[PDB]
């Protein structure tokens, strides 16, 4: 329920798209939380990107060390945020198009359900349907 | 003049402009002080929307519960920032258009004065003539 | 009045910040009526930069060679825009800071002025006051 | 069915945010099919706005004409679009919370159903329920 | 060499950035030159993206049904542009990790090299060191 | 090694690009260690520009009223960030073009060399010949 997260920043005005695609795979086998990328624009007529790394508290040498090899950064900054996180649990739920597995998000009187990306893209792959169609599928079977 | 906000964020992939619309009406009508989106990416190719809530501090439990109930999120993080506000009353000028309550911040020897930008679209709208055209008269009104 | 204006474009998601100031500032050197950034997010989860360049019909083989020069792209794209221009004179107005160009635009019923950047950031400068100051005396000094 | 549609653009790099959510007001108002903006980089490290409009081809004079008169830009460019449209109807379908409109997209072998915004909307705040449970209601009304 | 090709533009205010990965992912596999997201922002307060798909002319109904199937827009605008493209040819040099394709650009009196992103990404994987240390070896190999 | 850095943020909906510029230059002018500018999206459908300053903690005074004098807001917020900075420093190295000064930053096992842009650049306008071979010249030399 209650929880902590580090976040690490790093402005990068002089790293590739390619090589920032490539990092963000690195920082996602590493184990971090979250990664992404926000475009901004730095001094000199720079286009640059940040990059924004979410892990454990305990993971920042890992993950500090993996951006100051990667990357071309000098530094990197780091503060720790409080978070505040729903309880999970998995529903199976049959679909005209197969089983789909469902999170069930729950706070307190708080309940929702998602159905997982990697289910419904892999249905709509198989029998050549569009994404939200198996998806909405989903949503609707998932009713009971 | 010395303040203190809290700041909640949230990822979000999987929910829509339309419904991120939607809960940032949600959002202000709850009193946060603030709230605008960042274009992000993340992973697995998606372009996603950060959702970025200013507050009162005691306002956490609400702004969190109505973030987890509208949005799609899991999980919120969230952090105590400073901040530094200057002083501020109104001024009621008389432009060529009619009357427009003019924003006077003040902070030290800082001064400074903002049009409200209300009474400018209002006026703009009722004699058809352009925002930036009331806008600019009531600065120049203001001159004294 | 009426003209054409060539749009070149290329999307790069092999190129450093660093490299793009240095390009703009090439375009803008050669001619170019103006050259802008955008942020765009490409394959294999990359941050990635669109170039524009907006210029002349006949300057089409020195910019595509500027672009391909200097940047990563292989290719460019282009075509052929319409433009509507307004009608332009200046109005040199006395401030307490010094001269400023006033360019005043029309367009059949519109009239607008603004103030030049150049003239308010260089008074501002060199008499040590806020840009704000310097761009809203000129104002001042318009209504007459 | 097919169309052509009108593409306006302008490059703002002197005008605030307050007047670009006026002149996009004002440009829907005026029968602009869409109106957006895409944050964009420009010289001397400004931070700008394109302005995209677009509108059926008769209105070129109309939005062009209001562009120059609540913008601070001297020109705008333009072209003309095909466009491939698909072929629409609605259907009104009962919810627990009353009847929302399902927009029912077809192009060829496509047939796809999107619950319309402004029904979902108004009855999630009439009957005080998130968006998501009046969308979700009406996926599942229009099973039948 | 010269060419033209086909680009497809959609602005979505009502998909998530979930589906949207999809849609990349099925429009690249179908054959389009390339696809990109664009951070829009739209009527009522909708932080939405604008997909871009270019491709070959003749491809123009595969993509745009790709389009209509896969995203929730009722319509696609496109246009053609023309292209100047480069002459390719390639270098495979022998580096410390293996073999990397090296492209040679050349335009009139340009001439550039890129390291093969694909063989530098696979070699920095397969040697465990930054992709930076396997790219700026094939430089180096590249000098002779 | 070891750091701290305060970070002070604004959103501002109502400041010109052509004056953010012109803050950023006055900034960078003041001490702060970096400054950039984030494309955000407000209510009232105003695109906005959310301003990040990074400086030491004893700045604050200093970055606080520059920024409440030269920009329309009415407040700022600031937090501190952790820093872990790499050691950094020069090294001249002999290319085709000239001494270029590169950049060794070093932490613990971590050794990477990145060319200074300001020599690549000057070079590459002296001689006629792409930023990206100066600076790809540069990586080559420093090799040994
Ligand atoms: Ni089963
Ligand atoms: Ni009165
Ligand atoms: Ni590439
Ligand atoms: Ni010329
Ligand atoms: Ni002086
Ligand atoms: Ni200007
Ligand atoms: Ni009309
Ligand atoms: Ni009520
Ligand atoms: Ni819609
Ligand atoms: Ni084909
Ligand atoms: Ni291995
Ligand atoms: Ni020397």
């Amino acid at each position: 329920t209650a929880d902590a997260v580090l976040m690490i920043e790093a402005n990068l005005d002089d790293q590739t798209g390619e090589g920032l695609g490539y990092v963000m795979n690195q920082l996602l086998t590493a184990g971090a939380y979250d990664v992404f990328f926000t475009p901004i624009q730095m001094k000199k007529d720079r286009p640059a990107t940040k990059l924004t790394v979410l892990g454990n508290v305990n993971d920042k040498d890992l993950l500090t060390k993996l951006i100051l090899q990667e990357t071309t950064t000098i530094g990197v900054r780091y503060q720790t945020w409080q978070r505040t996180i729903m309880q999970r649990h998995f529903l199976t739920v049959a679909t005209p198009y197969g089983d789909v597995q469902v999170k069930v998000a729950t706070y307190q009187d708080i309940e929702k359900k998602m159905p997982e990306y990697a289910d419904c893209a892999q249905l709509a792959q198989q029998f050549h349907i569009p994404f939200r169609t198996v998806y909405q599928a989903a949503l609707v079977a998932v009713d009971q």
